[PDB]
This record gives structure tokens, sequence and C-alpha cells, in this order.
């Protein structure tokens, strides 16, 4: 239900950023908030948002 993929600042590419950062969703799936929290704004809010996306 969480619009994590279309967060108030995600959906266009922000998420992809991670891959623009890693170049592979897998890595993003392997990257929890800990890693995801290394992108634009994506520190905790987005980070988590993404975490719950691929992580678990």
């Amino acid at each position: 239900t969480s619009s994590l993929e279309t967060i108030e600042g995600v959906g266009p590419k922000r998420r992809q950023m991670l891959l623009k950062y890693m170049g592979g969703l897998q890595g993003l799936r392997n990257a929890s908030v800990e890693e995801i929290a290394k992108v634009p704004g994506i520190s905790q809010g987005l980070a988590e948002k993404i975490f719950w996306s691929l992580k678990h």
C-alpha cells in the first residue's frame, strides 16, 4: 500500500537513482536502508521507502 515506488519524491527515477548509483536493482535489493541511504535525500525516509521495496 505504501507508495514507496511513487513516494512524494519517487516514481520518475529517484528510485532508479539507486541503480544510477549501483547500476543494478539487485544491488538495491541487496542494499538496505543502510546502502539506499546514500542517494539524493534518500537517507532514511526514502531509504526506508526503498528498503521496504526490495529488501523486505
